[PDB]
C-alpha cells in the first residue's frame, strides 16, 4: 500500500516546524536553504524555524500567469545547515496520484502520518475566500493544525496540505520548475 | 524501520471508534465479538461502536493478584460481524520492543499512524491517581485523544495507549492469556 518508508524518509531529513504570526506549519526544506510554506503562514522578515528565531533572506508567494494565488511560498533562510536535495523526487507535471500519505511535523504532532487515498488533481479551488490553482485534492477529512503537511507517494513528493472541508483535503502542487536556478529580474 | 504495514493491516480489518460517557477511544477488536478498550472510558451497558448504539454482554476490568488496575477492559458486544481473530500475534510475556507505531481510529483522526521508537517495560505508573501495573513506555509526547490507540511491531499488538504526561506515553499490556477460552467461575 502506502510508501511510509518514504514518507518517513523525507519527514527525517527535510522537515521542519516553522511560526510565524499566524500559527505552526509543517515546512518542507528543498535544497540549501530553500523551503516551502503556504502563503496564509504570512512570511515576514523572520521566522521561527524549529522554536529558533530566522532570517528570511526571500519569500516568494506563488502566483500564475492568470495572476491568480497558487499558495506556496519559496522561503529562503539564513541558516546553516543545507537541507538534503530533494528536487529530483518532485514530479515533472500535473498529475493524479494514487495511495497518497500526508504526512505532519508541529510541536503538537512531531511525526505523523496520514494515507488519504487517491490524489486527484482538481484546480480551480476558493480557499477560505482566495481563488486558487492547481491544487489536488483527497477524500479523506481535514482537521486543523495539517497545514504544510507534506503529501507523498513513494519516490514522489507531490505537494504540501493548504485546507480542506469537513471531508476532503486540498494540496498546492509542487512541481520540479519551480526549483531550478534560473535567470536574472526583479521580484519585489 | 516500522511496521506501518501491519499496523494498517490491524487498523483496518481489527478497530471501531468506541463512544462512552467519557468520550471517544480508538478500540481493538480481538476475536469473536470480543474487544478491549481502556478501563477509564468506564464501560456501562450499551455503548456506541462507530456511531450505532451496541449492546455490551460483558465487561471485565482487569485487575491483578495485588488487586492493582490494569487498565484493560474486555468487553463482548452484541453485534452481527466476527473480529478477524488476532490472538495469534499477542505477545506470550512481558517484554521490551523496538521501533514500535502507535495508531488511532477516532471520529477526529479515522487512520493515524505514530512510531513512537522504543517501548519499554515500565511496570508501576500511578496514571490520574489510580496505581496501575504491567504498563509500557515510550519516549513521545502525548496529545489527547490517542487513548486506546493500538501499539504495534511487525507481527505483535503489545498494547492499548492509556495516558502520557507532555514527554512520554504509556500503554497497557496486551498478553495472550488474557483471552484464553476457560474456567466456570462467578465473575460480577
Amino acid at each position: 500500500g502506502p510508501g511510509f518508508d518514504f514518507a518517513q524518509a523525507i519527514m527525517k531529513k527535510n522537515t521542519v516546524v516553522a511560526r510565524t504570526e499566524k500559527g505552526e506549519f509543517t515546512m518542507l526544506g528543498v535544497h540549501d536553504r530553500v523551503a516551502v510554506i503556504p502563503t496564509h503562514a504570512s512570511v515576514g522578515e523572520t521566522i521561527y524555524i524549529n522554536d529558533v528565531e530566522t532570517k528570511v533572506l526571500d519569500a516568494c508567494a506563488l502566483r500564475d500567469l492568470t495572476d491568480t494565488n497558487l499558495e506556496i511560498t519559496i522561503v529562503k533562510l539564513d541558516r546553516n545547515q543545507k537541507f538534503r536535495d530533494i528536487r529530483h523526487f518532485l514530479p515533472r507535471y500535473e498529475d493524479d496520484y494514487n495511495d497518497a500519505v500526508l504526512s505532519v511535523h508541529t510541536s503538537k504532532f512531531p511525526n505523523m502520518y496520514i494515507p488519504v487515498g487517491q490524489v486527484t488533481n482538481y484546480g480551480f479551488l476558493n480557499l477560505g475566500g482566495t481563488p486558487t490553482h492547481r491544487i489536488l485534492m483527497y477524500n479523506f477529512p481535514t482537521r486543523a493544525g495539517q497545514c504544510g503537511g507534506v503529501v507523498t507517494t513513494t519516490g514522489k513528493v507531490i505537494g504540501i496540505h493548504v485546507g480542506g472541508n469537513g471531508a476532503q483535503g486540498f494540496a498546492a502542487m509542487l512541481l520540479h520548475s519551480y526549483f531550478t536556478d534560473t535567470q536574472k529580474h526583479h521580484h519585489h
